[PDB]
């Protein structure tokens, strides 16, 4: 036994333990002039002299399906905007002198792709463009700016909001992982982890030092466990799904890459117990299924399609699957990507996963913006491409 989640891994004649180093490299290009949204990331005021009307246009790109681009305009009970995504879509709410609308259009936004996007404020109305193309017109009697003293002021926050998102218009998710370039309003501080990735690609990453969690009830056969896993992994080994029963220090329950049998495989486990094997290329650097369904008297392990051999008699299956049943009679929570502090002898793999990820549990999506927790090194809705050789 070596420490996983130390990044050591048993090696050769199992005489000693050795680091776990990545087989397949994962471009690492940042985009000096863009900001990473991810993680209010800025907060601008501008001070203005006489009379005017807001006018914003920046570029923006992402595949996150719902959070907060920006904000504009004064105290939360006065007149404001706010550009959102709900659903993929570009989303508008508007408060004007505490009066609540909200309008959304059908461009689809998060397909990737970069695109410019503008806000203005003319008298008469508010209106919003995708590439020049105009998707929104909303008639408005107010202005966004504000007089104090003898100035008129406009607060703007890019990525979030000024309050709680329980005082918008329609309650939303603000978490976005996308990004932003080329503002022009009517903040290039050079600190790399605000910079995006220079490529994205569908999915969540994990850079292999931490997890997230969930709490997900299993029960009602009278429980279920059914996972699909969409992975593209950087190195041999690591947890890809496990439960934890904290007052047990126990993991009833894991799906990981291990490396010896020395082979390259996906295990499922309960506890310590391996109920079945499977090989896989885990570094050709392709996106490999992997699915697991469990169910009273019955456990189903299955790469790309083709089912892997049991590992126990029939007898200890059932065995196994009612201390499982005992497991899931109890609150436990769900980790994606790696386990917290447990016994070394808990589970075969309890090292950290390093590569691209998206899950599916009891046929339902994980949103990692939707985490109890979530490690703050992982993007939820993006990953970097696998580098490509020089030639
Ligand atoms: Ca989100």
């Amino acid at each position: 036994h070596c420490d996983g989640r130390g990044g050591l891994k048993l090696s050769q004649d199992m005489d000693t333990c050795e680091d776990i180093l990545p087989c397949v490299p994962f471009s690492v290009a940042k985009s000096v002039k863009s900001l990473y949204l991810g993680r209010p990331v800025i907060r601008l005021r501008f001070k203005r002299l006489q009379p005017t009307r807001l006018v914003a246009e920046f570029d923006f790109r992402t595949f996150d399906p719902e959070g907060i681009l920006l904000f504009a305009g004064g105290h939360q009970d006065s007149t404001w905007i706010v550009l959102a995504l709900r659903a993929g879509r570009l989303e508008l709410q508007l408060r004007y002198n505490g009066v609540g609308r909200v309008t959304s259009s059908g461009p689809v936004i998060n397909h990737g792709m970069w695109q410019t996007i503008s806000v203005e404020e003319l008298a008469r109305n508010l209106v919003i463009k995708v590439n020049r193309d105009a998707v929104m017109k909303i008639a408005v009697a107010g202005d966004l700016f504000q007089p104090e003293r003898g100035l008129y002021h406009l607060n703007l926050t890019v990525g979030g909001i000024p309050f709680h998102e329980k005082d918008l218009v329609q309650p939303i998710n603000p978490r976005l992982d996308g990004c932003m370039r080329s503002w022009n309003w009517l903040t290039v501080k050079v600190n790399t982890r605000m910079q995006c990735f220079s490529v994205t690609e569908r999915g969540s990453f994990y850079p292999g030092s931490g997890f997230a969690f969930y709490s997900l009830d299993y029960m009602r056969s009278t429980w279920e466990v059914e996972v699909v896993a969409h992975i593209r992994p950087a190195a041999d080994t690591g947890v890809l799904f496990a439960l934890w029963a904290p007052d047990l220090r126990a993991v009833p329950l894991s799906v990981a890459l291990v490396d010896y049998h020395k082979k390259q495989l996906v295990v499922l486990a309960v506890e310590h117990t391996a109920l079945a094997l499977m090989e896989i290329k885990v570094c050709d650097g392709q996106e490999h299924v992997v699915t697991v369904s469990l169910r009273d008297g019955e456990a189903t392990l299955e790469v790309d399609g083709t089912r892997g051999q049991s590992e126990v008699s029939a007898a200890q299956l059932q065995e196994r699957l009612a201390v499982l049943e005992r497991h899931l009679r109890s609150p436990v929570l769900t980790f994606a990507g790696g386990l917290p502090d447990v016994p070394v002898t808990s589970a075969p793999v309890t090292a950290f996963y390093r590569g691209c990820m998206t899950l599916e549990v009891n046929r339902r999506l994980l949103d990692l913006d939707e985490a109890a927790y979530k490690h703050s090194d992982i993007t939820a809705h993006s990953c970097p491409p696998v580098e490509p050789a020089a030639a």
